[PDB]
C-alpha cells in the first residue's frame, strides 16, 4: 500500500493491472511518443509498468499512475523516479510525466507535477527534483519552467544510454530546490 496523493481533480495512486490496455494505447501512439526513439508495442509498455512497479517497491514513490475521479480511470502517470545514471546531475530524483492526448490542454499534467513535488519537498523532504527533456519538446520543457523550474543551458548534456551520435541526444536540465520550491 504506496501513498497516494490528491490534487484537486487528479488522484496520483499505484498502478493497477487494468491500466496496462490504456497505457499501452497511450505508448502506441505517436504524438504522444514524438519526442522518444519510438512507439512502444504492448510488451514493452508492460516492460515500464514492470520497472515503475519495481521502483515503487524498492523506494515507496514513482511515476504515479494518473485518475480523474469523476471522470477517468487512467490518463497517464506523473511522478518520480531515482536518477542513477552516468550524467553529471546524478544521482538525484527526476520529475516526469506522460498524459494521453486527450487530456492535454487542461492543466492536468501541471496539477500532477505540482502534487508529485508537495510531496518530494514536504514529505521526503528532498533537496531538489531535475527534470530533463529535448530541445523540441516545448511542451514538456514549458511545463518544466512554469512549475518554477529553471535551467542553465551550460548543462546541457547528451544522454548517456542514447547512442554517441543519436539524433535525440542533446538533453536540456531543468532543476528545482526546496528552496525555490517554497518560494511559490
Ligand atoms: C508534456 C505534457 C505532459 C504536457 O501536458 P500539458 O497539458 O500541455 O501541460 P499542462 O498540464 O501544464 O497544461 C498546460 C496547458 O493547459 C492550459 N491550461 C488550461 N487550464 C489550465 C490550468 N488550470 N492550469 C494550467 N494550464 C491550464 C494552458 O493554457 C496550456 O495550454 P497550451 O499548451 O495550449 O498553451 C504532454 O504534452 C505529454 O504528455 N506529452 C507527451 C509525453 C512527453 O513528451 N513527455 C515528456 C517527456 S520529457
Ligand atoms: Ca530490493
Amino acid at each position: 500500500a504506496i501513498s497516494e496523493l490528491h490534487g484537486p481533480r487528479l488522484l496520483l495512486r499505484a498502478w493497477r493491472d487494468s491500466d496496462r490496455e490504456a497505457f499501452a494505447e497511450m505508448c502506441a501512439d505517436p504524438q504522444v511518443m514524438e519526442f522518444f526513439p519510438s512507439v512502444l508495442d504492448r510488451a514493452q509498455s508492460d516492460a515500464l509498468v514492470d520497472r515503475v512497479q519495481a521502483h515503487f517497491a524498492e523506494r515507496g514513490y514513482g511515476p504515479w499512475a494518473l485518475e480523474l475521479p469523476g471522470e477517468a480511470a487512467f490518463i497517464g502517470f506523473t511522478g518520480l523516479f531515482d536518477v542513477t545514471m552516468d550524467v553529471h546531475f546524478a544521482p538525484t530524483v527526476e520529475i516526469g510525466w506522460r498524459l494521453a492526448p486527450a487530456y492535454w490542454g487542461r492543466g492536468l499534467a501541471r496539477e500532477a507535477a505540482e502534487t508529485a513535488l508537495d510531496f518530494a519537498f514536504e514529505r521526503l523532504r528532498l533537496p531538489e527534483v531535475v527534470a530533463f527533456t529535448t530541445p523540441p519538446n516545448r511542451r514538456s520543457w514549458g511545463l518544466m519552467e512554469r512549475l518554477g523550474m529553471r535551467r542553465d543551458p551550460a548543462e546541457d548534456f547528451d544522454h548517456p544510454l542514447l547512442a554517441a551520435d543519436h539524433p535525440m541526444r542533446r538533453h536540456i536540465l531543468y532543476r528545482v530546490d526546496a528552496a525555490r520550491w517554497a518560494e511559490r
